[PDB]
């Protein structure tokens, strides 16, 4: 009773910097790292996909200081995950991003597409709504070119034109202590078993992670 | 604790574990659903005292078809006593969901019903019936690309404020999401609407759900506010 894809809230990092007497920017150099440990475990419970929100489209409103050192940190994608084994994509706005950026993150999706193994999905400069709204777009352009009519549009059309595809997550896990999803992948989320910790997300261990799937298997078993 | 001065404006409320109280009991499941409607009463008095101005309850989703059908039509014959619960008791109900494939007599009861009410100044109950949150954004995207053929509107149209306007269930959004029954998810209830809501699990049944758990739910809410 292994969940195959898990949805990654990975907050607390702000947080855990802060209460330890850090600069924030530490909290950060934690993110990657984190998150390619996290892969590891995973991978050899069996789990085959991970979605991980790391930037969403209001993150920009941060600290000018704190986004420009995001942005140049996400540059080091392709060194945590080129040679892992993991599979990257990410899913997002990529053309707000800095050109940099941008060529950082077609390379490592491109020099880890033959991998096999885990599939992780970053969302960068990601939300639900935007997710739907882009979506919504394609089927009315199509719709406008005589591409399909109003009696195609249905579930199945949505998961197509989405940019988290099916499957969907089976158990979402949020660090950090709040209750929310905080648009991240809404219509994706519609019968995925929702896991909340205080732990903050570079404290997630692999203790954690175990509780958080025994939990699921339970509620899965109830329901 | 409790802020009478930050009550969330808007509570949206997963009504579960109807079916589980009733074996509980060892009763048949009707007489579980049969708490539905007065449970969803009560709570509703006790919010307008509170101040909250809307509540959004999932009493049927899209996806409840597919159970027993002795359960089904049991749920829509007693989905009429709707009428009889809210008709005089000062709240302003609405229906949400794919009203045209419910039973004739059920469509001209929450007809009745909504008319009779349309007048009351407290409390909105908005009741989520044969409702899901695929189905709003999709019956959403119809009707966009409706207007859009029809020269209405164009594709650089399509925004987040332009979606809020055609979806069902409308702003305000939830503040609070509160499921009692034990599970913890969202089950095809209110996707686009719950992106910022807080969410509140409870392992308390729906018909032993009270004001102390609802005041607890709200002081839970009011401890997360944030921006
Ligand atoms: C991007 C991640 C991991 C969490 C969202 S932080 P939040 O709950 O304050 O929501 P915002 O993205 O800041 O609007």
């Amino acid at each position: 009773l292994m969940p195959k894809h898990i949805a990654l809230i990975m907050d607390g990092n702000r947080r855990w910097a802060k209460d330890k007497g850090l600069d924030v920017s530490e909290g950060y150099k934690h993110l990657f790292p984190k998150l390619k440990e996290i892969c590891d475990i995973s991978s050899k419970l069996g789990i085959q996909v991970i979605t991980a929100f790391a930037f969403s489209t209001e993150n920009w409103k941060r600290a000018k200081g704190e986004v420009d050192f995001l942005m140049q940190m996400f540059e080091e994608l392709y060194d945590e995950f080129s040679r892992s084994g993991v599979r990257v994509s990410i899913i997002g706005c990529k053309t707000d991003l800095p050109m940099t950026l941008q060529k950082c993150i077609a390379l490592t999706e491109e020099t880890t597409k033959g991998n096999k193994g885990l599939h992780l999905v970053i969302a960068l400069n990601y939300g639900g709504y935007y997710d739907i709204l882009q979506a919504t777009k394609s089927i009315v352009n199509k719709a406008m070119n005589g591409l399909l009519d109003v009696e195609d549009i249905n579930k199945n059309l949505f998961d197509q034109e989405l940019e988290s595809k099916c499957p969907n997550p089976d158990l979402l896990i949020r660090t950090g202590g709040d209750q929310r999803v905080s648009n991240f992948l809404l219509w994706q989320l519609a019968y995925t078993e929702f896991y909340f910790t205080k732990t903050l997300f570079p404290d997630f261990g692999e203790e954690d992670l175990k509780e958080a799937i025994i939990n699921f298997q339970q509620r899965h078993r109830r329901f």
